[PDB]
């Protein structure tokens, strides 16, 4: 029988989260709660400014349709302690909210039917796994952690290039797309540069880089740090690596080496552009990491700079529904 | 003495209403209440990425310094009913906040020093004035709007080329910059189009043009509508004014009619650009509406198309202090 | 057969037409004649910042295949009377250069295979046509004019609304995306408001409504004029007509009047858009105009505010293809 | 006597010398060769999108006057065999253009009174120069560059910390503002990921780190090399070095190094941001590079990563000037 999953709260991952489900023939999206009114779930399910337009449908009794889900609760309860999933048989809460990132917090929809929780950030005191990365230690644990979008590019590539070359250090920057974190114009945020006008300004911002790494990678937590840019795109990102190695290395061999990967340990993770694209062109591509296979360089015999696009939401919102699916049969 | 003025809430129009009134030698800012922390508000005061950059001192008792406004205290308290201005004997509120916009609400204000309040915006059941327009009516009310930005771009004009010409009918389109109650990335949103992504896209939302001119031109409001396109811009509109007059009008004689306005009844509130000028260089004018003098065009006898720019944050914010000194004084 | 084109030109609307012409199966691309090199002609069909990806292959001979139209000969000669379309037995050229605007400019065109041009612009001196409008008047001319974008979306809504209800005048402004013939940063240009950052502002600028409609709609060319705005979003417009009746009109006869016509005389060029949506939402859409229902609206008895979109690169596009599918069938 | 310069070219970087230059009591501008018409060229000087409105005014000879340059002769003639400064008595030009970037191309200018030619650009075999970096190098060659605005930024920074810390290697990434060069839309490029609209996507693209650094700081060539970013953003760029030195560097001692640097060697050429400010806040900036001093990180006891912000068109225009009154001086 298809997985029985929720998502929590319908914001740009959820939102997400649903159109990735909805096309998955072993999960089956059984309950969705939204803050927004039902006509306007549908409304923003069906019509994204970025991502297309998308096939979503109302049936008689006022579920939805949305592709192998044919029958959605559709919810409405800020409250967590007073959400309940049990008219829909939810066993998996996949929480899009922003709002309960932290084992404490998510473990309130444990109750009822609902079996396990996957956290669509990182989450405070919780497990942490990366599909592809360290996924396969997952042992049972009823909440866990998807990290965030960079670490789930970043990650990847990290493993795939210590496994060859053996990672000394390694600084990232992310050149990022904002996000709804972000301020349109000018005003508060605790941030007081996330505080300033997402679409008009270049936006330094720390990212838990070395914190991250260290919960999927332990050994490379302690060698790697960075930060991220935000900057007026609306989505997909790009993670900039600058890697020490203790083997040498050229152009070719990390190009090599990445390709590899690709077609072995990382088939569907992360894929390689040899066609010399921009970041448009990976709106909604499912991948956790793009290699740009022409902007790798080295300098030195150690030392490499390696270029990944992602998109933030969609890649991200693929990695959840794969995780879903593991931890419900593992 | 310098009237003494306080403001509430410091997201755009506080943070320009500040600007502004901290340059007239009349005013005194004796408080700001804002929910960032003081050394957050001080770097949203002096770094705008729009208006540029201001100059403003933390005194040594955490009182701020800003232009002829020496000793302002600042308060950090959302519920109106707790906040308490006495401290600073405020005399006029300017309520910036967006939240109190009903003469029920923001009469919440009304104990103390404080006399009298002006809200930033439409509000229910309040008497309106608009500078320039209707002001010399009002009549000692202690709670009293200055209206939207758009209508203090429109009711000019529309008195201006009534008295002229006599308006039959009049349609109104803002091509208007994108706000902070518009969404960055395609989410909830009351008005399904502001839900989607303000950067992006060209977005049409109502506004209450009908509503507006019949509180200050009554005879007017039932012969005007319109309607606004939010567009990616962050600051600076432009009206676009479609009119039908009983007098026979040509390109000139309204060129005429304007700008004999600009130089008497208008001066100060309506100016005229000759120098076809674009959006951006409207940045921080302080004028109500500025006329597009070459793009005035008439068809038939009695049509006339009239645009004009409005910076939609700081001509307003100009208005809202002059109200302050004129309600004081008179 | 399939009727034999070439497409002159490929920057924006030449890809747009080599697009559309492919998906026809009643014509062949034959030739496409481009300043860029093969390849980056391929890597431009294939990959657009807005529109989305393109199946698109070179064949082994190099000429490319792209839907229906698999043998397509590809030249590169800027100079009109250079350029040889013999090889391929091109019989109608679309003229996208912006360069030969004019009835002698593209007149080159005539020789050799070549029997027709139709020019993607206004031209002077030129036969003009719109589909739908006036395009049932052509009788053989060997040169034609598509006119503009505008032009088509704005005349199939005043032939629409003239024949409802009788227009005495109106005046249209046109909210536009940017396109190539802008700046992206200030500098030079014959229109100095077009000289200054696309991107960044609000642009004024002429465009000669008055005249089009003259050629499309004789009787109404003296009743109407209008102006455009560039703004910052890459495609999607939006047309706003504010019209004059001698017939008395409601919201709601406007939109009947409107929805007959897309029911019947303009099935396929006009449409109706009831479901609230925003500029992005129109990318690629093939009509000429969608008219905003919900924003109809009217004041007094005899006037009216009408919006529509249109996607100036594809609607334009399919018009074009439409038109050489026309003048070689009558 | 104020040395006597001429502009050759008058777009982003023509135009910001012009408004540099009018402002250093050492220069007179004696001419301007310029495509634009007259007025055209006064207007773009006066208004600018970014930087915004600056004072200039014609003379009633049709010369211009701004600042200290109270005699400006206008030319128009893009052929510069036929151009002629004479009537000028110009000794230095700043050219650019950017079609003569070549010694071979830039010595047609020397003839007549003409002296020196500094070339806004990196040139082919032309003796190059980066203010504070190797500038006291020079030895009267009549032809010079001055360098990319990212090798303005790189160079000093590198030298500071090489200074310091000795480089063994590095790799720069630079986030930078989009410019003419590239394309408002998707149409034809020589650089396949510069032929994507620029306001819409993140374009990798290469930058010839190593081959400048080779020129500035020959040791430093071969140890470092870097690409670009080119994002949505109208000016200021923002530099990334990650950095491996042979001594072992804290953030703290980074942060020391740069200051002392900025305090000393560097003063008015590079400067430190203490107060959290993001790109719009460093427009008009006149420094080379301007360090995030919370931005610098570690790792390991070798490698940081520093960042820093420069406007590349004023803080290079700058640059342009200080190398015009050096050279002139010796
Ligand atoms: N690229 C990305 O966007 C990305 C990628 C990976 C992970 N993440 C993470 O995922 C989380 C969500 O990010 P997002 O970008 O989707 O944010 P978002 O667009 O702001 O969406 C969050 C949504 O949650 C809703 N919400 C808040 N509290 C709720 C509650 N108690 N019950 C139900 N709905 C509630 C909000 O609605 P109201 O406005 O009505 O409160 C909002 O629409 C964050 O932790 C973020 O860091 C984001
Ligand atoms: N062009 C314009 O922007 C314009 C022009 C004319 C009039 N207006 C009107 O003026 C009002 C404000 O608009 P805006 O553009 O300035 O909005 P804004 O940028 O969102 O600023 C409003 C600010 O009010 C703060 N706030 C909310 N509740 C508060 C409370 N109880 N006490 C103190 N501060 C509180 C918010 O902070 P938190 O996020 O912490 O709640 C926010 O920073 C609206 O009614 C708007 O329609 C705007
Ligand atoms: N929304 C629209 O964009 C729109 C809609 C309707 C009509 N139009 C009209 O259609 C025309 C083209 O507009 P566009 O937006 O497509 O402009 P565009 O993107 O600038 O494309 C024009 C292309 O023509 C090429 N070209 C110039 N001279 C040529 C020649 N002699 N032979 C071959 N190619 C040549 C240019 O290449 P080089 O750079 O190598 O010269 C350029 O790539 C204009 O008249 C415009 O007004 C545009
Ligand atoms: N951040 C920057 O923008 C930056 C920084 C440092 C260096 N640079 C370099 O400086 C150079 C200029 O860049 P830019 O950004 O200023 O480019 P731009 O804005 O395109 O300006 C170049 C100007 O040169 C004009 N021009 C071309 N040929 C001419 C001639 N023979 N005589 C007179 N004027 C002529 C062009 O006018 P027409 O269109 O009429 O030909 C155009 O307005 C390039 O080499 C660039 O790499 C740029």
């Amino acid at each position: 029988m298809p997985i029985r999953i929720a998502i929590n709260g319908t914001g740009r991952i959820g939102l997400c989260a649903i159109r990735v489900a909805s096309q998955r023939k072993d999960i089956e999206i059984v309950a969705i709660n939204s803050t927004a009114e039902l006509e306007t779930l549908l409304h923003l399910i069906r019509h994204d400014s970025v991502h297309g337009h998308f096939e979503a449908q109302l049936n008689a009794d006022r579920t939805l349709n949305i592709g192998h889900s044919k029958n959605i609760l559709v919810l409405s309860e800020r409250d967590i302690n007073k959400l309940d999933f049990s008219a829909a048989n939810a066993e998996i809460i996949i929480e899009c909210t922003g709002k309960f990132n932290s084992l404490e917090a998510s473990s309130a929809h444990l109750k009822n039917s609902v079996k396990k929780v996957i956290i669509s950030a990182p989450a405070q005191n919780t497990p942490t796994f990366v599909y592809g990365v360290n996924h396969k230690n997952y042992h049972n644990e009823s909440v866990i952690s998807n990290a965030s979008c960079t670490t789930n590019a970043s990650a990847p590539l990290l493993k795939i290039l210590d496994e060859a070359f053996k990672v000394e250090n390694a600084l990232l920057t992310t050149i990022h797309s904002y996000t709804n974190d972000q301020n349109l114009l000018d005003t508060k945020h605790k941030d007081i540069r996330r505080a300033r006008a997402a679409g008009l300004n270049l936006i330094p911002t720390s990212t838990g880089v070395s914190k991250a790494i260290s919960l999927v990678l332990p050994h490379l937590g302690p060698k790697v740090t960075g930060l991220a840019i935000r900057v007026p795109t609306p989505n997909v990102s790009l993670v900039d690596l600058s890697l020490n190695f203790k083997k040498s290395v050229s152009k070719a061999s990390v190009q090599h080496a990445l390709k590899d990967a690709c077609k072995h340990a990382f088939k569907g993770v992360v894929s390689i552009d040899e066609e010399r694209l921009v970041s448009s062109d990976f709106i909604s591509s499912p991948f956790s990491a793009i290699v740009i296979d022409d902007q790798i360089m080295t300098i030195g015999e150690k030392n490499a700079k390696v270029l990944a696009w992602y998109d933030n939401e969609m890649g991200y919102s693929e990695r959840l529904i794969d995780m879903a699916q593991y931890i419900a049969q593992n």
